[PDB]
């Protein structure tokens, strides 16, 4: 019984991810948005506090994520790749600036579950960008001044995000576009009865990213838009204005993540 | 904050599933199936051992599932609303026989959280069977004698089962259709470095049904292949020789799971 | 080379549908909805006329289908099984009660294409309705008074319907629903250049169903809205009430369809 | 009573398509393959006869497109962006070479539509293609020497292609069938729309083209008859981007 995530099996192929290290190639449209600072502080776990400078702030990210292991996995696209959207809401831990993760959506069930271990809490959902080609024309964006993506999420046929930027300046900063880190909560409840408050896993960790970087990166204007849906929560973050619009290429490797 | 499954929330309504009572009426085609002993064996977690008469037995199932809770969630059938396929295999534990799940495939995003919770090992998969309407023609097949009804699975685009029965009476006993109990295991693993190896949930499970019914039974012969697909196993399980075929309304409330 | 629709073949198996008789068996959850009389004359077609009586009324149906030909297709749910959201509506025809449908999604592309051989304009959807099991239990509502049938239709992401209803009584008179026939719009473009207004197909029909059966059919209480949604205009019919909810089986089969007026 | 396609409506916006200008922007992993001369020979309609020097060739490309009109649609991916596999097959027409396309899957109903009304017969698939991103890193080909692309195709949940390519080296009218039948009794056998077609381009344009070695296979589905046309050997792998602008098509 081989396998790192279910199902075991005697080849260790079934299992719906294999160990790490995984691997990731996306590129993103990513929105700086700003709701109720106390909309945003309901959803912070026990362990984070409010941003004293910016508590409200959030990002808004729609990515095209390629995904690989040891073994050239992204030669299988039916399985390698799919597309995320997910907030991060500014908070403190113990004084340091972070980036709480909520809600986040993918199309993914094998990224879903690399997610849950994570501690990133996926659900199933629809993400579509627009996307530049560098062929050109009038089928595509040019990515640089004056360039406009559209995003937008879905989830249980349902619209819940739609987002758009216009592009205007090279980001003079990319390496910074990552510095607030992510934290998340790895949690798996328990089904004994009388355990069902009484989760198995239930802690509070901090996403380490191997060898992260950032390429052809475009700082402009934005638009963002939740929209109420039932099952969903996500609009209960009203977006009272937007900042700045994001495009650029990420990378990096997962292989560990810090418990705190 | 509230919730049962991520993601954890202000109100608990953006979690995957909420906690139970977990309902289910579903409507299931039934295949019995005999593969290589030492195929089904290999599949076995330690604690569990090769049936003293029946090994290599197993049974394939496609199921039409409805889910509600305590609010007519079945109201809701764009979330409640599932299908999904599975392999039961026979086995011993402890000198008693039990059926011993090693796939399974649903398509739905809250079905496979919950099957997590329970040590179902389910993936995303494409399920699809045959319906029987009251109204007849040539557009359906009768629930009778003579009634077929073909069945199919996939998973990331790849055939991995088909299926086809043929009905020809009333199952004699429809109280014994569920009378081995579904052995799991509960499995959640860690990121941190040095622990990809120790997972944080690792525990044999035995499923623990309320109230369950049968109804509308019926028994015939049938049809069954396993396909071969890159990234799945099940088709190591190779279908040396088809006994009955089964169809089946199923009905049973899940509040409680037996760790062994 | 053979075939009934693309992609024409050596064999006549690759083309999306092949040739009639195609037969349906179906469970219906449907609403009876009134909207603004000039919203709904708004969608029609030369040729058909506000009725003069029920101008704004309409029927809401999710349907669960189950299609099959000549061959038990029907062993093949992956492509015969489908679920489909349409709306008909209220109108004359010379003097005659008929049903325009403006608009229809379904799931499985076959059917789209069924649809637009016989004029029905579909578009892919997802759509979805409660189910009554046999079995019983609080995993389903009971085919019977006081039972409870939600149903929702989205396209491209988007929810542009969601329906509730709640069962009273059975039908009275079964053989009356949809008592009006379904007038269709069967259209297909052309794309040489100075022609793209000069369709190469552009139609009325009425549909032609053969050996067409209810059974189990019900009556009850609804609920129903049409959702703003882009790129679609169903909420241009704002439901202002509803009516009657119904749920039923149907079956019939298709073999023929009548022209009323080309072009 | 506005729009292009079905369905008709007040405003025009309801219709899967609207009229052209209708935009593409795309990504191409393709390969030549050979087929048995007769199996090619077998799809070919009716104008068409077989290539006298290279009967049996043909080309499957895996494309992930973007599309738009008059109004910014790429703006709205849910909508405007799909993939698409397709095979052509070399043929002649009236002595003149060309490329037959005989099946092709997307997996977006209004390329479907557009198809159609093109002569593509287009069915409902799911298609991938690894993708190349500029960052780089582990997760990621690179376009150029030795940069390895997969592409697969499934329809109704069966695989029916699988592709492999492996780049080396930086670097035919498509002929369809307009077609759609009739319901009235008596005239099954009898179309509405028959015609064969030539693809019309407006402001084509390749980059960044690249052509290496390939492995493809068709797998037999219930349901297809791609599997009909067997590999049995591959040329030449391929990588590109492609645009173009449909507003035309040649009636043959």
């Amino acid at each position: 019984m081989k396998g790192y995530t279910v199902p075991l099996s005697p080849r260790g192929i079934a299992n719906l991810a294999p160990a790490p290290p995984w691997h990731y190639a996306g590129t993103v449209v990513g929105v700086e948005f700003f709701t109720d600072p106390a909309a945003a502080a309901a959803t912070l776990p026990e362990g984070l506090t409010p941003d004293p400078d910016s508590a409200g702030r959030g990002v808004a990210m729609f990515i095209d994520w390629q995904y690989s292991s040891t073994g050239l996995e992204y030669l299988d696209p039916a399985r390698s790749q799919y597309r995320e959207f997910l907030i991060t809401l500014d908070a403190h831990c113990n004084g340091a600036p972070v980036a709480w993760c909520p809600y986040i959506y993918v199309d993914n069930d094998a990224a879903m579950a690399r997610g849950w271990v994570q501690g990133f809490p996926k659900k199933l959902g629809a993400v579509h960008q627009t996307r530049a080609y560098s062929v050109g024309g009038p089928g595509t964006p040019v990515l640089g001044p004056g360039g406009q993506f559209g995003a937008t999420a879905s989830s249980a046929g349902q619209r819940i995000a739609e987002a758009k930027i216009t592009l205007e300046q090279p980001v003079p900063d990319p390496a910074a576009l990552m510095s607030r880190p992510v934290i998340n909560l790895r949690h798996f409840p328990r089904l004994a009865a009388g355990q069902h408050d009484q989760p198995a896993v239930h802690e509070l960790v901090m996403s380490v990213l191997d060898d992260t970087a950032v390429s052809d990166a475009w700082v402009g204007t934005a638009d963002l838009a939740f929209l109420p849906a039932h099952g969903e929560e996500l609009a209960d973050l009203p977006v009272r204005r937007t900042g700045k619009g994001f495009h650029f290429d990420l990378a990096y490797t997962v292989t560990d993540l810090m418990t705190l």
